[PDB]
This record gives structure tokens, sequence and C-alpha cells, in this order.
């Protein structure tokens, strides 16, 4: 646990379920040890919101690949959904397909349906891992 619940706490101070945000990504961390949680803006300099940015391990033909991913928390998380999205690194291409568009937006039922307390980060990785596994969004 690189960064402590009380960093987490600071970073989202302006968010309105501050407590719910940091919990869910204190569990989303422990469980992904390769997702980091980062303040950094969204679009605007000015839309500071925490993101959980790294790799989730995805099966596939025999072996466990490292997705990269980015999932925005708005300010209004859990009651709204993340806006997520798939971040090739530079020898890596998105694969737009049903589930991810041209830059990376993924799109899923859960999103798209998305109702607290039902949906939560830890079922939404699930359903990415069982989707990404079927269909990688990314390719060499």
């Amino acid at each position: 646990s690189a960064v402590s619940e009380s960093q987490l706490k600071k970073m989202v101070s302006k968010y309105k379920y501050r407590d719910l945000t940091v919990r869910e990504t204190v569990n989303v961390i422990t469980l992904y040890k390769d997702l980091k949680p980062v303040l950094d803006s969204y679009g605007t300099g000015s839309r500071e919101l925490m993101n959980l940015t790294g790799t989730i391990p995805v099966p596939y033909r025999g072996n466990t690949y490292n997705i990269p991913i980015c999932l925005w928390l708005l300010d209004t998380y859990p009651y709204n959904p993340p806006i997520c999205f798939v971040k090739p690194t530079s020898s890596m291409t998105i694969k737009t397909g049903k589930h991810v568009d041209a830059n990376g937006k993924i799109y899923l039922p859960y999103l798209h349906e998305w109702k607290h307390p039902q949906s939560d980060l830890l079922g939404l990785i699930q359903v990415m891992i069982v989707v990404f596994g079927d269909e990688p969004p990314v390719f060499s």
C-alpha cells in the first residue's frame, strides 16, 4: 500500500461521497497490485479527479497479459459510473470493437446501467477481465 487512506481522502476532498470512494479505491488497489491511484486532470487542467491507472491481468491464449487502463472516478462516484479507457503503450494499438471505441473508451452494459450499491469498481473490473479475455482491446 504505497498510498495511505489519508492521502486518498485528500485526493477526493472535493468529492461528494469521499469515504465511499476511498473504500472502493483501497479495495481495488489491494486486489489489483498494478493499478495505482493518481490525482490528475481530465480534459481541463482544472478538472482534477482521482483515477486508477495501470494494468489489469487478463488471460488470453494460455498467457496472462497486462492490459493498460485508466478509470476516472467522477466527483459523484459511486452514484455515477467511472469513465474508463484502454491506454495502449507505444508498441500497442487500440483494438476498436464492440466494447472499445477509436479513442479507447470502454463501453459495457455494467457501465451503462450503473447503479449504486449494486455496481462497484471490483465488479466492473471482473467484467472487464472476462470481456477482454474473449477479445483483447489492444494488439501489437
